[PDB]
């Protein structure tokens, strides 16, 4: 599923991400836009052989099991394929654990380099929330 901007904003809010660990909803939307372009089926392989899955490109190195990432963990206790669903519940639940890990949203590369510090409220401008 490719979400629209305000649609994902609403789904993220309904799933409790708005202001989770202090991060306003426009930071989550902005991170999704640059990680997956709002596509829940996005997958991208990393050089170390791990893969990132879903709207928030959660990495099999630590967070989900895909069966082909040696030495990794599955701290969200989920198959990485659950992260590609049209229903974002598993991605959101697993992102809450990631954002609580000690480094905040800096866990997402693209958020640190493309969202952090910018006018992220623009990502939810005009949306019915
Ligand atoms: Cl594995
Ligand atoms: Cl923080
Ligand atoms: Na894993």
């Amino acid at each position: 599923k490719v979400f629209g901007r305000c649609e994902l904003a609403a789904a993220m809010k309904r799933h409790g991400l708005d202001n989770y660990r202090g991060y306003s909803l426009g930071n989550w939307v902005c991170a999704a836009k640059f990680e997956s372009n709002f596509n829940t089926q996005a997958t991208n392989r990393n050089t170390d052989g791990s893969t990132d899955y879903g709207i928030l490109q959660i990495n099999s190195r630590w967070w989900c099991n895909d069966g082909r990432t040696p030495g990794s963990r599955n701290l969200c206790n989920i198959p990485c394929s659950a992260l590609l669903s049209s229903d974002i519940t598993a991605s959101v639940n697993c992102a809450k654990k990631i954002v609580s890990d000690g480094n905040g949203m800096n866990a997402w590369v693209a958020w640190r380099n493309r969202c952090k510090g910018t006018d992220v409220q623009a990502w939810i401008r005009g949306c019915r929330l």
